[PDB]
RNA sequence: CUAAGAAAUUCACGGCGGGCUUGAUGUCCGCGUCUACCUGGUUCACUGCCGUGUAGGC
């Protein structure tokens, strides 16, 4: 549980978003660790075989 | 101010081997097609006393 310093080392994406009146924000996106991969793998190998043979 | 902004894939190859498709068959019967028309508004034609001489003759 430690961070360091906020940065975005020159190759991470960061994209202007138009504010309503005027102005922008830089909005650096970060890759999430949402695991739909577990829900994808368990619905393709675990009991996809049993439902598929039925 | 665009998940922004950048990017040489690069190369080669033996698909080969062989072969019985066979036989048989009933298309089979009919039939009312009628009726009336102007090719005519066109053949710039053989000559010749003729002038071949762009008008000139029956």
């Amino acid at each position: 549980t430690v961070k360091g310093a906020p940065a975005s080392h020159s190759l991470a994406k960061q994209l202007y978003f138009p504010l309503p009146g005027s102005g922008y924000h830089l909005l650096a996106p970060l890759f999430p660790t949402s695991l739909v991969h577990h829900v994808h793998a368990l619905l393709r190998e675990a009991r996809f075989g049993d439902a598929a043979k039925a």
